[PDB]
């Protein structure tokens, strides 16, 4: 059959032979049989979606094989072949819910390699798949190894230095997509999807599964399974709630320190301090300003041209057209 | 006597020998009297809060005497006796307001450890005892002398990374305890106390003498003072100010972009986009008004629901 | 004639030569003409504003030429003539909008040198002129040389640190002034004036020509093109809107609460409520706590002694005197 995804992979593990995390310098999406029919014999690979393991001497087979096949991916197993640490093929035959640490970092390096977008793959039970770990300057660490670690480098009279203890690692050490601008990367996690022409501020966040499809201004918080459309911009210190999923159309514009609980159609405009969520009681105005009825924001979840604010006289919350 | 604590430490000092910092492996919460009676003589403590430098000669002699004693000291004190940098070590007779950097760094990590928790330990006027520093990815670098460190790297074709100009280190530096995480660590400051099972995201922040009982959830801003019971969530971007301590009860949840000036009790609800002070006027509920008083008043009460009414802007509690 | 500014520069450039940024150890306004009559024959000054790319050579002897003029600079260049990196004089004859990268490095250098205020210098068309870079452990690096190096420092079982990818490096990387307190430094980029007695903390945010007269407790969002009076403290999260109409300012003695935000200038010894987000055309009611009449935000900007809060019982935006 054709494989959905496959990826060769160095990465780092810990004492105990548990995997950390894994690079994938080139991920490919839907890759052809022939790639898969000059692989598949020396990994040992038959069916379904694998984690196989493979040593310094296959990397130079593998190398071997495609050459004529796939230059790109020959070349980087060559690389591979001469690496200090170790490495990993992960083989996916289908778009399934993960079963290993490999497959649950090949899926996030989709996303944010763009190949795929929010919500087009599977990653239900990630979460015990992705260990807690120490991100260090010298590489992903075992918290269990830190504390020893740490009294080493003082010891010499350094710091190591340690910005993340987290199950997830920061975007930008795997991938830095085109057209794009991070000002601070720490707050932009692997598995985000960064759209081209999107800007990314320092008050900006994007999780993992969320992102943009560019182009677009974060100041504000995208939380996770969120996905903005093209032209849209968050302002500073807005949020995205973490049932429905929320949503952001093309062309809105949320202000500073605002808030959605529901999702936006295209065209829509959330006032500058104002939280609305799918509960909040609004005020439906017309062409002049005048009260057509009493709804609530959920049962104008998805629509496009309005415009939600709150009166400065009487603390209402208005929604215009 | 009984000491409060003791600690031996390594740390940084300038050119004119005043102390930057000091990192302590393993601070000891009230030691045994077998402990002090070893170390006394040797380092010459008679009595009170010392702050006392010793040399690498004496690291060894006090590695020797503990063994027997206390193992896990003795082999950090041979580690010690190789270091490329100053020691000292820091006891502390009394649990009170401290008189040298050495001792502020002590109590910080005594607190970031978890051998004691916020409030349970003397903190006055320890700004003027923590004095305002570069910190480096080589460390600590008094600002007198940052700008030629500075032009030494870019000569090289290199950087120096300098991420925080402050009086407070973050915590993670000195220490990481265990069933924790913090997504971005620069929001941590050392004297934080984070507790098992605590997840503090990227908007997070929790500053000294503040913390979590743990588990909790938080992605908002915990100020110094403030320490916030088991299970409750801090939605992103949420506040706590920094008159009345602010405390945060056992199962609350705070909104997204809200917040409190006034204490929390118990399974506590404050809506997202809320900010409630002691002088706010509330409307009670039973939802039928009962009456209207002011958010101090309402403190320290469980089970309350604090949201604002979406057609006129009324501030209730149901 | 009388030169604005000069600076000797190091820099960094990528494969195509072309500038990525530039260090200016001890930038110059204002430049004596001794200094200038001793420099220019060797760089082949004329006039105008020159981005003029010196040998290792010419630092040598530019270094020469200056000493009993002025020592400081002369030191510098000895030390500019051993480097490894290229390196760059840029004299400005006029106060103008610049021309190239380094002209625009060097204007946000005396910013943020305190050497000149925000709005008292040309700006025009700065962002063409700062190329998009990735900003890491080793350097300024070219997003196009980017996944190579990522690659291998993976291989070597190493990471290479992306903490930035944007047109601004952040601040403290060329310079920090004294008397000032920046608990995270990712926050403040360069050209961001901090004055004396300033403490930035964690949430707070100040871009280019923008920020404090000094002292001040910023936990806030001081949006480019906003300056702060002298002991003003802007709360937790809080914002200050962007130019990119008024211009935003802050007077002298003025606080503004947690979660809150300005659409307008404040006038000396303002208060706005926490959670409270005023703008130009918010109708608020003035008050004498009689209601006196009401007016738009606008009509009450660069006025002292205010104080904006929000009813509580009805929501009405108020301001009392
Ligand atoms: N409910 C929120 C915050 C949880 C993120 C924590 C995590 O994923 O580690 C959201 O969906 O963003
Ligand atoms: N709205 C913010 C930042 C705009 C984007 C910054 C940039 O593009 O460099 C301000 O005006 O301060």
């Amino acid at each position: 059959q054709s494989l959905f995804s496959l990826a060769f992979g160095v990465g780092t593990q810990n004492r105990q032979e548990a995997w950390l995390e894994v690079f994938y310098a080139l991920p490919l999406l839907k890759p052809s049989s022939e790639i898969v029919a000059a692989v598949a014999p020396i990994l040992g690979y038959a069916a379904g979606n694998q984690a196989l393991t493979f040593t310094s001497q296959q990397a130079y087979q593998l190398a071997d094989a495609l050459k004529g096949i796939d230059a790109a991916q020959s070349a980087l197993l060559s690389r591979l072949a001469e690496s200090q640490k170790p490495l990993v093929a992960t083989l996916l035959a289908e778009d399934a819910a993960p079963s290993s640490t490999a497959e649950a970092y090949l899926k996030l390096h989709l996303l944010s390699h763009r190949l795929v977008k929010p919500h087009a793959v599977n990653l239900s039970g990630i979460f015990p798949l992705l260990p807690n770990v120490a991100w260090t300057n010298i590489g992903a660490v075992d918290l269990a190894e830190l504390a020893e670690l740490q009294l080493e480098a003082r010891l010499k009279g350094k710091l190591l230095e340690v910005f993340s203890v987290d199950k997830f690692p920061k975007m930008t050490d795997y991938v830095v997509p085109a057209g794009v601008r991070i000002a601070d990367t720490a707050r932009v996690r692997l598995g985000a999807y960064i759209g081209e022409g999107t800007t990314v501020m320092h008050e900006g966040f994007v999780n993992f599964n969320a992102g943009t499809e560019g182009p677009g201004m974060i100041e504000g918080r995208v939380s996770a399974g969120v996905f903005v459309g093209k032209g849209s911009d968050l302002g500073g210190g807005c949020s995205t709630m973490g049932n429905i999923v929320i949503s952001v159309g093309e062309g809105c514009l949320i202000g500073a320190n605002a808030g959605i609980g529901i999702p936006l159609g295209d065209r829509n405009i959330v006032e500058a301090g104002l939280y609305i969520t799918a509960g909040t009681k609004v005020a439906l105005l017309d062409e002049q300003n005048a009260l057509v009825k009493v709804v609530k924001a959920r049962d104008l979840a998805g629509q496009p041209d309005l415009l939600f604010r709150r009166n400065s006289q009487n603390g209402a919350v208005e929604c215009k057209t």
